[PDB]
C-alpha cells in the first residue's frame, strides 16, 4: 500500500518530533471517540494501533495527558502522537500511535464459551492478576480508568502478557469535584453509579475488575442487565437487597426504585461446583455493595488465589516461563508498601 508518513512526538521524553513512516492501514474499531487503525512501522516492520480522534485545535485531549504520564509493562504503550487535518475549516485530529496486541480476554473467553468449556484458572489468574497490577498503577496517580470490560484488556496468547487500553474513559478523580454517574459498560458498572453517584472512587473499577473475573469463572457475563435499571436488578438477584446502610455508602443521587426484597444467592452455588474455594472468596470482596469494603487492587494481587503465581515452578501451558509478575516499583506499592512481603517472593527479590 501507499506510506503515510509523518512528523510525530514521543510518548515519553522531552517534546521532539522524528520523521515516522507506516503502511497497511486496516480499520478495527470504532466509538463515540472515532475510530482506531491497524497499521505496519516501514522502518521496523512492528504493527502498531492508531487511535484517530477528532480533537479541538483550542482544547487539550485528557486522553493524551493520561497516556504520557504511564509508563507500566500492563498498560498499552503511547509510542508517538501527532495532528493530521480534516477536509474542513479547524478539522484537526489527535493520532495516537500505539503498540498493537493480537487478542483480547473478551475473544479468548468466547473461544473457551462457544466449544463449551471453561478458561482454565491458570489463565484466570494470570489475567487477573496482572489487571489488578495495572490498577493499582493507574490508582496510584489518582486515575480512575473507568471502562473496565473484557474488550479492553488486550492479551498477547503466547506470552500471556495482559495490557489495558482504551482511556478514553479515565480521569484523575477529585474529592469533592462531582463526577458522571452514567458510565462504565453496562455489565460491568458499579451498583453506586447505577443508584445515581456523583462522589464515587476508584474502587468503581475494582467492581468492574470483579465482573470480569465472575465472567471468566462462569463463562458469561454475570450481571447481563438490559437496561440502565434492571442492571441493578441482575445484581440483586446476586447480592441480594442491598441494606439501607449499604444503600447510603453508595453515595446516592435517588433510590426510588422501590425493589422488592431479595435474599443473597451463596457465592458457592453461583459458580460451577468444581471452582476453587480461593477464586469465590476473592470474587466475593470485590463484589461487595459498600464501596470502601472492596479490595484495593494491591490487596487484590495480594490474595491467596494468586499463590500459584509466586511459585518458582510455575510455567505457562505452551511451556514458557510466566512474564514478569512481581517486578512492583515504589509507584506501584505507595498504597501499601508491607504488602511486598507477600508480592514479592523469596525467589524474585533484589
Ligand atoms: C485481521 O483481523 C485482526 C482482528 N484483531 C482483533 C483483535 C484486536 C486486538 N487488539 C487491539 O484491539 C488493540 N491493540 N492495540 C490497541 C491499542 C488501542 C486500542 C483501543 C483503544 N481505545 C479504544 C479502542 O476501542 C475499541 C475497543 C473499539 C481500542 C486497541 C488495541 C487486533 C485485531
Amino acid at each position: 500500500s501507499k506510506v503515510t508518513t509523518v512528523v510525530a512526538t514521543p510518548g515519553q521524553g522531552p517534546d521532539r518530533p522524528q520523521e515516522v513512516s507506516y503502511t497497511d492501514t486496516k480499520v478495527i474499531g470504532n466509538g463515540s471517540f472515532g475510530v482506531v487503525y491497524q497499521a505496519k512501522l516501514c522502518d521496523s516492520g512492528e504493527l502498531v494501533a492508531i487511535k484517530k480522534v477528532l480533537q479541538d485545535k483550542r482544547f487539550k485531549n485528557r486522553e493524551l495527558q493520561i497516556m504520557r504520564k504511564l509508563d507500566h509493562c500492563n498498560i498499552v504503550r503511547l509510542r508517538y502522537f501527532f495532528y493530521s487535518s480534516g477536509e474542513k475549516k479547524d478539522e484537526v485530529y489527535l493520532n495516537l500511535v500505539l503498540d498493537y496486541v493480537p487478542e483480547t480476554v473478551y475473544r479468548v473467553a468466547r473461544h473457551y464459551s462457544r466449544a463449551k468449556q471453561t478458561l482454565p484458572v491458570i489463565y484466570v489468574k494470570l489475567y487477573m492478576y496482572q489487571l489488578f497490577r495495572s490498577l493499582a498503577y493507574i490508582h496510584s496517580f489518582g486515575i480512575c480508568h473507568r471502562d473496565i470490560k473484557p474488550q479492553n484488556l488486550l492479551l498477547d496468547p503466547d506470552t500471556a502478557v495482559l495490557k489495558l487500553c482504551d482511556f478514553g474513559s479515565a480521569k484523575q478523580l477529585v474529592r469533592g469535584e462531582p463526577n458522571v454517574s452514567y458510565i462504565c459498560s453496562r455489565y460491568y458498572r458499579a451498583p453506586e453509579l447505577i443508584f445515581g453517584a456523583t462522589d464515587y472512587t476508584s474502587s468503581i473499577d475494582v467492581w468492574s475488575a470483579g465482573c470480569v473475573l465472575a465472567e471468566l469463572l462462569l463463562g458469561q457475563p454475570i450481571f447481563p442487565g438490559d437496561s440502565g435499571v434492571d442492571q441493578l436488578v441482575e445484581i440483586i438477584k446476586v447480592l441480594g437487597t442491598p441494606t439501607r446502610e449499604q444503600i447510603r455508602e453508595m453515595n446516592p443521587n435517588y433510590t426510588e426504585f422501590k425493589f422488592p426484597q431479595i435474599k443473597a444467592h451463596p457465592w458457592t452455588k453461583v459458580f460451577r461446583p468444581r471452582t476453587p474455594p480461593e477464586a469465590i472468596a476473592l470474587c466475593s470482596r470485590l463484589l461487595e455493595y459498600t464501596p470502601t469494603a472492596r479490595l484495593t487492587p494491591l490487596e487484590a494481587c495480594a490474595h491467596s488465589f494468586f499463590d500459584e503465581l509466586r511459585d518458582p515452578n510455575v510455567k505457562l501451558p505452551n511451556g514458557r516461563d510466566t512474564p514478569a509478575l512481581f517486578n512492583f516499583t515504589t509507584q506501584e506499592l505507595s498504597s501499601n508498601p508491607p504488602l511486598a512481603t507477600i508480592l514479592i517472593p523469596p525467589h524474585a527479590r533484589i
